[PDB]
Formats: C-alpha cells, structure tokens, sequence
C-alpha cells in the first residue's frame, strides 16, 4: 500500500504493518522560563511511560516566538537524549520549528498548514524533515465540507511543494475540533475516507476533544471510550497514525484494528 | 432501514435509534440446586447496574435439563419482576426456553442456532417471541469462511422458518469464538458485513473473547481495549447488538459510534 517508508533521520517509520501511535506530551514551571529541572524532567518522565505504553512517536508543544523556544527546545534536548522515539515538534511557526529541529526534533506538526508561516514549509524542505499539514481555517463557512477541506488541504499541499517539500515529507491531518462544529467534526468523522484520494498518509487527532464530549456529554477525563471510538473507526477509514493521550489504552485498540482489518 | 421493531412483549426495541446494548449476567450457590438467596440476589443486583450503566437487554444463562432450568428459573423470575428490561435465556435446549418465557424471558438466545434442539424453534414460533440464531458447527473445516458461514445461518433460518418463525423474530449471530481459528475469528469480524444480505438484524458477540487475547496477548480480565475495537468494527459493518460483559464502557463506545455513522 505504501511503497516508501516515512525516513526520521535516525528512525525509520513503516507506514505498512501498523497504525503508528503519536503520545501528546504534558506542563509549564510558574517560576522560570524555560529549561527548569522540574518541567524538564516532569517531560522526559512522561515520554518515557508513553514509550513504555507503545508511543511510536511523541509529541511536543498565546506566547511570543522567543519564550515558545526558550520553553520547547530544553524538552526536546532531554527527551530525544533520553528517549529512543522520533519526535515531533508541535508548532506552526517557522523560527520555532528550525529552533527545535536544530534541538533534535525529526517531524513537524503544523496546525495551520503551513499557511500561518509559509516559510515553515521552507523550514521544512530545509532540514528534509516530515511535515503534518493539518487543515485549518478562521471561519467554519463552508459549502460542502468533506470537499473544502480537500480544497484546503490541497493549498496546504501547493504551498508545501512549492518549497521543495517531497511528496513522502508530506502527512495530512484533517483538523477535527478546528473550525468545524460538533456536527461537522461528526460528518468529517464519517467521511474521513476521502481524504485517502490526495494519495498522503493521515494522521487522526481526536483525542479527548469536546466534539465527543459533546455527543457523550461527559467530561475531558471521562472521555477514553469515546476517543478509542474515534481512533476504532479512523483506522478503519485508512488513517496511518492517530494521536492520542492515553497511549496504553489507544496502543491496544489500534492494535486489535489493526489485526481485523490487516494490517 | 428495518421498518419494524423487535417486539418483545412488554417491551419494544427500536432496530433503527442505536445500537443495542445486551448486557451479559454473571454464579451458582455450592450447596443449592438453585434459587438461593444469596445467588439470585447477586443476579439481581448485576442486573440493575446493567440496567444503570446502559443496558437494553439483559441476557440470562455441562449440566441436565432439570439442573438448568431448577438453576436459571428463579433468577428470571427476580429479574424480570424488579429489573424492567427485556430478558433473553441463554440456551439452546428446548424444554429450558419453553420453562424460561413461562418464567418471563423475552428472547430467546441459541449458540446452536435451533440444530442442537430443532423443537426449540417450535417453542420459539408457539410463544411468539425473537430468537437469535447463532452460528455453530462441530468443525471447523471450511472451505471458504464467510460463504459456509451464510450457508449454515441459513440452514438455521429454515428450520426456524419451517417451525413457523416469522421474519421478524428471526436476529443472526456470527457466533465468533466458536468452532473458528483465531485467524478464522478475525477474518469473519474483517468480513463482517456480508451478514447483512440475509436480510435480518445481526448480533455480535466478541466480549473478552479468545481471540482478542490471542492478538493482544492478554488475560481475560484485560481485553477492555480489545472487546472496544471488535464493538467499534462491529457497528461500522451494520450490527444491531452487541453482547458485551463490560456495559458502562461499551455502551459509551456504542453511543459514539451511533454519533459518528450516523444512526
Ligand atoms: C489544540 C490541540 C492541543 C492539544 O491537544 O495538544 C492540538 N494541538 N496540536 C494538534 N496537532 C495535530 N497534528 N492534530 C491535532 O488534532 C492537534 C490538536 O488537537
Ligand atoms: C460461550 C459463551 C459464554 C458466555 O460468554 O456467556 C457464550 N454464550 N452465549 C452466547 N450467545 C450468543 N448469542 N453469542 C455469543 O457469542 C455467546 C457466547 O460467546
């Protein structure tokens, strides 16, 4: 199904026999900013378990640019030193993301496409690192909304290309809990399938957000079933990672998907 | 999509709103032939967290006939008196389901799909009540998994139907964990949705099963995640039911599902 595997400098990513686990990584310290002994160590405590629990990758990251690189790049020092897993830097600004690739991150995790910060695409052509494309947009007017999505993942797509990004440094995320209502995080939910067709792999992102919520009318720490539903079902619509907070339960899941569907 | 209910006497189950929660009941006394206090109370008490925690049915059920119906009489009768849901026997012998709705079950439950007892269709047809047609066999020589498993679910709908069973008594039962190889087991819930052809309502039964412990490697007591994933695949193809041990937690899983296809 993919003929090319999903290089991260020192790891390698086989996007073929499982759905790969993303682990979100935890807190700042009241007192400092940035690098403190407390918060770092809180961090690479927590990627260690989410290693242990079966993490493929884990995740890390309004500020300003400068205490958003004093704050992240101290994390991933420890956490790529101490932590055998590719790391993904969770931003959408391009000084941030040289900052923390440079600190030794191996992926990009763009919330705004690239359309925030053309240059991150530039950023990431650069350094030849992958990049998620997640699709995003200011208002939540559309007019058919599995179809402008791919409209917008699509300029995601141009903007990245056009930088020098190729095509196997390129992931797509479909945004849920981004402007779109509850019903419409359902109806992309439904269709998430044809996202399949722009011929990228899919990264889910649905874990605990409101929009399940919503649906169960339960709280942030009630929500393990409703997320393992979502991720049940992305990864029978064909998504290649899903990412989660609760890495143990969501592992096992997958795991079972994985088996069923064959994977 | 099913323009009729599952009329269960007192009760009425809607095919169509969600999908259906069937709880699965737990314990004999040492030193009785049954209808001790302490066994039927325990019963009872399962039965109404059950009914708490999202349960539409509860389902009730080697030994002798006598035994059987001596041990599971009482407790149907607790039941059905103090916990207002529709009650299904779990048996497959036709002298216990006729002593079973007389006692006040609603539904019959056969993992032999009326070929152990075909007079157990009879008893089905006689008292008008819905029947679950599981599929069983003594083997497990297939020679091609889905197309002899629709053939023998169709042998059972015959004798059924030639007892006098009508269309809309009759639910189907892939019978996973029986008579079926873990690869087997997945193939079938891989290929689920083929059970729909036949046109009548389907019910799945995978909690805590086997052969998710054969995937994940984990003891019974930690097959969560994995019955979750077999739920999640099981609504995704179309089944009406679930029969499940865990209720709280599947019938969250369940209820987002229903959200997310759309039911
Ligand atoms: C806003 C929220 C915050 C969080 O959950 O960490 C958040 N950040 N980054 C994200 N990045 C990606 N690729 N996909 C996502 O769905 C997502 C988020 O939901
Ligand atoms: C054998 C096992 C025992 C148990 O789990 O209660 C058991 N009994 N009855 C059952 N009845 C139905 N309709 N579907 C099933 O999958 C099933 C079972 O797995």
């Amino acid at each position: 199904k993919w003929d090319y595997d999903l290089r991260c400098g020192e790891y390698t990513l086989n996007l073929n026999e499982k759905t790969l686990i993303m682990g979100i990584l935890n807190t700042p310290d009241s007192f400092s900013d940035g690098g403190s002994y407390n918060e770092v160590d809180a961090a690479v405590r927590h990627a260690k378990e989410m290693r242990d629990e079966g993490a493929h990758i884990i995740d890390i990251g309004k500020v300003s640019v400068e205490e958003e690189i004093k704050r992240v790049v101290p994390m991933i020092q420890a956490v790529s030193k101490e932590v055998k897993l590719p790391i993904s830097i969770d931003t959408y600004k391009a000084e941030v993301a040289k900052q923390a690739i440079e600190a030794g991150a191996h992926i990009i995790n763009d919330i705004w496409g690239a359309k925030a910060e053309p240059k991150i695409a530039e950023v990431a052509a650069h350094y030849d690192v992958p990049i998620i494309l997640m699709h995003n947009r200011d208002n939540m007017n559309y007019r058919n909304l599995m179809a402008d999505m791919i409209a917008d993942l699509y300029d995601s797509i141009k903007i990245a290309k056009d930088a020098g990004v190729r095509d196997e440094n390129i992931i797509l995320d479909p945004g849920i809990g981004f402007a779109k209502t509850p019903e419409q995080n359902l109806e992309a939910m439904r269709n998430l399938e044809q996202l399949n067709v722009l011929g990228y792999p899919v990264l889910l992102g649905t874990s605990r957000k409101s929009f399940i919520g919503h649906v169960l009318d339960l709280p942030v720490e009630e929500r393990l079933e409703g997320t393992g539903a979502t991720v049940c079902l992305g990864i029978e619509k064909g998504c290649e990672f899903v990412r989660v907070h609760d890495v143990k339960e969501m592992s096992r899941m997958a795991k079972m998907m994985d088996a069923m569907i064959g994977k």
